[PDB]
This record gives C-alpha cells, sequence and structure tokens, in this order.
C-alpha cells in the first residue's frame, strides 16, 4: 500500500483546493490501495529568510488547528512535519512509499527554490509531482506570456491582458475519504505518537509577551465566516471605493481578509466568484481599480510583477526599481519601528500594527510614505522588514510592491504629492479618536492640538497629563523643512536614474 501526499503551504484550505481535491478523489476511486498524508512542514529555514511575530504565529497556530479539525471531518487529519523539507522528504518518500505528491504553485524566490529540489528529489524516487496555480486567479506564467514575455507594469494593462483569460473553475471541498485507515506509524511516529500533531500556542509563539488582542482568528472556518460577513451587505460591497474608506475608523472599514488570503484560508478564486455575483445583481456598481474585485486585482497584479524578478524585495538588482540614495538612520528608524515619531497619527498606526497586526491600507501609505520619501528618508527595505515582521497579512510580493509604490521608487511616480503627518487623518477623524485609543497618553488633548501637540502650551500639557518630552516624544523631524528637502533629493535620484 502506497501514500498519497498533499503538502500544504499557502492554499491552508479545504474549499477550491485542486491539489488537495485531487489527492482525495484519487484515494476514493481506488479504495484500499492508498493512504492519504495531508502534510504542513515546518520548516526551519523560512525563519533565515523572513521574520515572523509573535501574532502571526498565533494566526498560524490557529490556521493549523483549523485545517487539522478539518480534515478531521474528511475522515483525515493534518500530520506536521518538523525539519527541512530537503531531509523530510528523501526519508517520507522511502518510509511512506509516496506515489504522488500534490501541491499549490507559489511565486516566491525560497518557494521556487524549495520545490525544484523537492520535484528533483520526487523525479529520483519515481514520485509523480502534480502542481497547482490556485493561489492567484490569473497564473502570473499566462500573463506574462500573454504580454509577450514582459510582465505588465500599469495597472490599466495588467487588466487589458487578463480580461481576455480564462477564469478558473472554482471548486468544492473534497468529498470524505470512504473506508480509509489511519496510515501506519512510520520511524518518527513510533517513538512519539504526537510528533505530527499540531503545534499548541507555547511551540510556535516564544514571545508571547508580544501577543496582541486576539481579533482576527486564523484557520479557514474563520475566513469563510468573515468573507460571508462582509458580503451581507450587497450595497456595501457593490459600490466599494477602495480610497473613500477611512484609515482610522476605530473598526476595519474594509474586508480584513488580507491575512486569510494571504495564507490561502480563503481562495481568492471563491471571494472573486462570490463578488462578481453579487455585482451581477446589483447594476450601480464600482469598477476597478477601486472596487473591491479592483482589491483582488491588485493582488493579482503585483504577483505578476513579482513572478518577473526574484529580486522584487530589495531596489539593488531589481529591474523595477529606481536606484535611490537613501540614509541610515537608526535612531529614526528605531522611533519609526516603535511608534515614536511624536507624530501622533503616525504613532498610532505604528501602534496599532504591533498590537493588532492589521492597518488600513491609507494607514499603512501615511507610514510609509513617512519613513521613505516624505519624511525620515529610510529605504522601504527597512520599512518592509518591520512590516513583515508585524502583519498578519504579511506578503512577499504585496509588501515589496506597495513599498516600492509608496517610496515612488517604482509604479507610483508623482513623488511631488507628500501625505501630512498631521493633515492627513483629520479628514476622517477630526476628533482624534483614533490618536486617543493608540496613543492613550494624549487622550486629554482637545480635537485642536491632538494631531499637533507641541501647539499647546507647557501649561496646558502639564493639565492634560502629558509633557512633551516626558510622557509622549518631541517630533524626531519637523515635516515641513524635511519633507522639502526630499522632494529635493527625488528629483535628484529621478534625474541621475534618467541618465543612465
Ligand atoms: C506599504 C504597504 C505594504 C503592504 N503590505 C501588504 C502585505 O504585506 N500584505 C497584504 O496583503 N497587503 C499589503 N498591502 C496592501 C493593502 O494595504 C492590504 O492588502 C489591505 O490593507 C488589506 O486590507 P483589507 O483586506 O481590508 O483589504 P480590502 O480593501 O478589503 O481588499 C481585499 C483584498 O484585496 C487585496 N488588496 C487590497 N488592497 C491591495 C493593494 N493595495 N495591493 C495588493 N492587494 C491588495 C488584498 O488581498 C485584500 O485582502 C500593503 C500596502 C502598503 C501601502
Amino acid at each position: 500500500r502506497s501514500t498519497l501526499v498533499h503538502w500544504f503551504r499557502k492554499g491552508l484550505r479545504l474549499h477550491d483546493n485542486p491539489a488537495l481535491s485531487h489527492i482525495f478523489t484519487a484515494a476514493n476511486a481506488a479504495p484500499g490501495r492508498y493512504f492519504v498524508r495531508p502534510i504542513f512542514i515546518l520548516d526551519p529555514g523560512i525563519l533565515d529568510w523572513m521574520q515572523v511575530g509573535a501574532n502571526r504565529w498565533r494566526f498560524l497556530q490557529q490556521t493549523l488547528e483549523d485545517l487539522d479539525n478539518q480534515l478531521r471531518k474528511l475522515n483525515s487529519r493534518l500530520f506536521v512535519v518538523r525539519g527541512k523539507p530537503a531531509e523530510v522528504f528523501p526519508r517520507i518518500f522511502k518510509s511512506w512509499r509516496v506515489e504522488m505528491l500534490t501541491f499549490e504553485t507559489d511565486i516566491e524566490p525560497y518557494s521556487v527554490t524549495r520545490d525544484a529540489a523537492v520535484q528533483k528529489l520526487a523525479k529520483a524516487e519515481g514520485v509523480r509531482v502534480e502542481t497547482h496555480c490556485s493561489h492567484t486567479i490569473y497564473n502570473p506564467e499566462l500573463v506574462i506570456a500573454k504580454n509577450l514575455g514582459k510582465a505588465p507594469i500599469t495597472y490599466q494593462k495588467f487588466l487589458g491582458i487578463v480580461e481576455q483569460l480564462k477564469v478558473p473553475k472554482v471548486l468544492g471541498v473534497p468529498e470524505k475519504l470512504k473506508n480509509m485507515p489511519t496510515p501506519p506509524k512510520d520511524e518518527v511516529e513510533q517513538k512519539d505518537s504526537a510528533a505530527y500533531d499540531c503545534p499548541t500556542m507555547k511551540q510556535l509563539v516564544k514571545r508571547p509577551e508580544e501577543l496582541g488582542p486576539n481579533k482576527f482568528p486564523g484557520g479557514e472556518t474563520e475566513a469563510l465566516r468573515r468573507m460571508e460577513e462582509s458580503l451581507k451587505d450587497e450595497i456595501w460591497v457593490a459600490r466599494f471605493e477602495k480610497p473613500n474608506t477611512a484609515p482610522n475608523s476605530l473598526e476595519p472599514s474594509t474586508t480584513v481578509l488580507s491575512p486569510y488570503l494571504k495564507f490561502g484560508c480563503l481562495s481568492a478564486r471563491l471571494f472573486n466568484q462570490k463578488l462578481k455575483e453579487i455585482i451581477k445583481r446589483q447594476p450601480k456598481h464600482s469598477q476597478p481599480p477601486v472596487s473591491l474585485i479592483g482589491q483582488l486585482m491588485w493582488r493579482e497584479f503585483y504577483y505578476t510583477v513579482a513572478a518577473a524578478e526574484p529580486n522584487f524585495d530589495r531596489m539593488l538588482g531589481n529591474v523595477y526599481c529606481m536606484q535611490i540614495p537613501w540614509q541610515e538612520h537608526p535612531d529614526h528608524l528605531e522611533a519609526w519601528t516603535h511608534g515614536r515619531t511624536g507624530y501622533p497619527f503616525i504613532d498610532a498606526i505604528m501602534r496599532q500594527l504591533r498590537q493588532e497586526g492589521w492597518i488600513h491600507h491609507l494607514a499603512r501609505h501615511a507610514v510609509a510614505c513617512f519613513l521613505t520619501r516624505g519624511d525620515l528618508w529610510i529605504s522601504w527595505e527597512e520599512g518592509q522588514r518591520v512590516f513583515e515582521q508585524l502583519l498578519l497579512d504579511q506578503d512577499w510580493a504585496l509588501n515589496a510592491g506597495n513599498w516600492m509604490w509608496l517610496s515612488a521608487s517604482a509604479f507610483f511616480h508623482q513623488y511631488f504629492r507628500v501625505y501630512s503627518p498631521v493633515a492627513f487623518g483629520k479628514k476622517t477623524d477630526p476628533q482624534g479618536h483614533y490618536i486617543r485609543k493608540y496613543v492613550p497618553e494624549l487622550s486629554k488633548y482637545p480635537a485642536g492640538c491632538i494631531y499637533e501637540p507641541w501647539k499647546a502650551s507647557l501649561v496646558d500639557q502639564r493639565a492634560y497629563g502629558c509633557v512633551l518630552g516626558t510622557d509622549y516624544p518631541h517630533r524626531i523631524v519637523k515635516h515641513e523643512v524635511v519633507h522639502k528637502e526630499n522632494i529635493k533629493r527625488m528629483g535628484a535620484a529621478y534625474k541621475v536614474n534618467r541618465e543612465v
């Protein structure tokens, strides 16, 4: 008896999962010949390549538990294998007599490298590998082909390409496994009946004092519930315009499906299909780029440009990226990283990010503009790394692509438009309720100076119980001065890049 293996990496779902569906149908169309091992590998190698903060570890822990729970409802289970894929797969290919291995493809360079190796090993041991592109709606390889070998570098050109592509068929959940025995323990399972059980919170979260509020629980079950809740107001869905959603409402103004889409707890193909059904029903609706479908297409757009560029997450060697002489300023980077810049709006966003792991798109604009071209003139690569640590929805392509946009390094070139860290929040939160929540030491400042506490006299600062320089920091830079200087620096950088 030989085993069929589905390998979860992203695609942490049962629904719309061709790679997992195929394994299950095969076992049921040939009962008694096959064992089924759906596995997730806790790969120590990823940690040399990315930073993972406490909140995202908890999201993953919750996700694996949910996935295990869901697979048990199909008379299977999740097997979580600790170890490096390069060492894990030779062992299990033999110990399990693996006939077929399936998985969902991914475009990240670490994935491409790791997957090539596993495919060279699988080819040697005569294991059939079947892969499916279901993390994105469109296959970036096909978008690039249709555009004659280059990724489209504007959203509009990208949309014109993908309109002519076939939308994939969205699958349901696999059928339960008919009359399948629990596979026989292997070398590892026999010395430890739990060697493959889902990690506990304690095993994955080494810094539990860094966990914030548990607001967006991991897993497909929660993803589908949140999707269904977001889709209940069909008018809100149909008429959604991303630029008009508030970054500093106390409740999120957008769907917060991004963590679920990042891990593939939610199929983007399913979400796209559900959105299209509502749009069909609601004749007055928005269009890309600002519509909700438009948002999924931004994800597709960045996945496509990123697929063509292994250096997408760095300035050097990145075909898209303007070479800009960013400066090193460790103290300013640290103040930004910890929300101690002395601009309350910026600090509120960075504290929400650290505590909760999600901030709105335009809140990400504000802080990324401040770090890079707007104020501190620090490389977007530094911002990317902090976001990588703190965001539940950390996504190699999306983080890099939007950082390049916000820093005017690629895709966006109107660097003379600079967010103000004082004025920008006021449009949608003139009372500063968001600042009061995340910078509570300012909570007694009136609306007239809560965005600009340095405009309060010392007497009033003492009265409000928050003296600048003691209880809340002084501004680390004066926006009105530095952002004018940075516009000149950017223009110089654009000139140099144009001459090369
Ligand atoms: C500096 C910076 C870094 C970012 N890093 C990430 C990241 O690491 N991971 C991430 O998922 N998004 C990232 N984004 C994009 C965007 O801000 C988030 O996708 C969005 O805030 C998710 O919130 P939401 O799910 O409520 O989005 P909604 O507005 O409800 O959109 C639905 C989905 O569309 C996609 N989407 C929406 N906006 C964008 C966008 N601008 N680019 C790409 N896809 C988009 C996401 O999958 C999102 O879940 C970043 C943006 C900026 C400016």
